[PDB]
């Protein structure tokens, strides 16, 4: 057909997240896909956070909670069961964000909830009380698709996260909702929010087809997932091993929290590691790139993080604040 509709049957985030990186770079951008999963106890980092000064790691062994890494920036993130989620992909010009949003509120009409966007990202009930959040997401843009996923809360635990993150003082010191579906609807599951995402997806497209179950136990049928899953559930990339050096510069924006480690020898820098939750890392990864071998001084932190500028317009005041806090903060 023009569909596809996967099911997965784990609760493995390391095996959802990689249907998800096949979904976004493996398969043809050329069917329309859905893909319903959720996950077990697990916080989701950003790709350039550093779990071992985010993380209560040892909390989160002892009460048995999964450390995934994903591919995109941000912050941490909690899952567990009753998040239920979601990833729709198809080939442009054809589709847009407002094709896979209409099919969830559509989704969560059938089910006798009046919901809404709000902002980019969030769908909301309206409330007595006011906005109640239900749903987040993200959306991204290739050259050949667009990709969008999300979750929507039916009865997650609210409170869990800040039990597995460690206190951040500058993040405390700067400064700069949300709701259970099973809060309106007592009795609903994971698989009802499916099979009504499902319709409303069979319903836009006109189309029919035959839900493909997918779990750890055989390759789904996307290439070259064996090695997507082998690379995604490894403990070097969730994980990595601590940052051992013997400065740190630290810092938190408006737009995120930046921590650069670095080592000095002969005034230069010998080497160098930048960590944030920013929701776009790359210019900061190609800062870190740039600093390796910089003379360790004000003129030249600034020439090489402004060199930059050029290739990321879109982060222009990211990279001028930057360039100012390491001028002031090295001296």
């Amino acid at each position: 057909s023009t569909l596809r509709l996967l099911i997965s049957d784990s609760y493995d985030p390391w095996f959802n997240l990689a249907v998800e990186e096949c979904i976004f770079r493996q398969m043809p951008a050329t069917q329309r896909v859905l893909f319903l999963w959720r996950n077990a106890d697990t916080v989701v980092i950003g790709r350039a956070q550093n779990p071992w000064k985010e993380c209560n790691t040892r909390r989160m062994e002892e009460d048995n909670v999964r450390l995934a890494r994903r591919s995109s920036g941000g912050g941490a993130v909690f899952h567990d069961l009753g998040n239920t989620c979601f990833t729709f992909m198809a080939g442009k010009p054809e589709y847009d964000k407002t094709i896979s949003t209409s099919i969830v509120l559509n989704a969560l009409n059938a089910l006798g909830v009046s919901a809404e966007a709000s902002g980019r990202n969030d769908l909301v009930v309206k409330t007595v009380e006011g906005d109640r959040k239900v749903s987040g997401s993200a959306y991204r843009e290739t050259k050949d698709r667009g990709f969008h996923h999300g979750t929507l809360l039916l009865n997650a635990d609210l409170s869990r996260l800040a039990n597995y993150l460690n206190p951040d003082k500058k993040k405390l010191a700067a400064k700069g909702r949300v709701t259970n579906l099973t809060e309106l609807l007592p009795g609903i599951t994971h698989e009802q929010v499916c099979e009504a995402i499902t319709e409303a997806f069979f319903a836009h497209y006109g189309e029919r087809v035959e839900a493909e179950i997918i779990s750890p136990n055989k390759t789904p049928d996307l290439p070259n997932f064996a090695e997507t899953f082998a690379r995604q559930s490894s403990w070097e990339w969730n994980f990595g091993q601590a940052p051992a050096f013997s400065h740190l510069l630290d810092e938190r924006f408006t737009w995120g929290g930046v921590e650069l480690h670095f080592d000095v020898e002969k005034g230069h820098i010998t080497r160098a590691q930048v960590f944030t939750d920013s929701l776009n890392p790359a210019p900061l990864e190609a800062l870190a790139g740039r600093l390796q071998g910089c003379l360790y001084r004000a003129d030249m932190l600034q020439q090489e993080c402004e060199a930059l500028l050029v290739d990321f317009p879109e982060q222009e005041k990211e990279l001028r604040e930057l360039s100012a806090w390491m001028a002031g903060a090295v001296r």
